[PDB]
């Protein structure tokens, strides 16, 4: 797994994530809740993560930090160094939501090479 450290305008950016997941959302902070994150991940290293595990539709808070410790636990099997704001990200305010998103496609178009219904 190749590591990123340290870009696109946020309507490209939730653009390319609807459209990579074929998902509506609306707002950047809405990927507080870690699920497309590990949807992402699964797609970058299918198998690393127990999607059947992940809530998809998680609405509390706990819920949200439940998916991202998947996430984490995905990527310290993958060997990815990048930790993850959590408690920040899980408030679902739009600064830090939109600092990691930078971070998470500049990471999956680091490593993606490929090859809805997972959720």
């Amino acid at each position: 797994a190749v590591n990123v450290y340290s870009n696109l305008s946020r309507h490209d950016m939730l653009a390319w994530i609807n459209e990579s997941l074929q998902l509506n959302l609306t707002k950047i902070e809405q990927l507080c809740s870690g699920a497309a994150y590990c949807q992402f991940m699964d797609m970058l290293f299918p198998g690393s993560i127990a999607l059947k595990k992940v809530k998809f539709q998680a609405k509390l808070e706990h819920e949200y930090i439940q998916n991202f410790k998947i996430l984490q636990a995905g990527f310290k099997r993958m060997g990815v160094d990048k930790i993850i704001p959590v408690d920040k990200l899980v408030k679902g305010k739009f600064q830090d939501n939109f600092e990691f998103v930078q971070w998470f496609k500049k990471f999956f178009d680091a490593n993606y090479d490929g090859k809805v219904a997972a959720r």
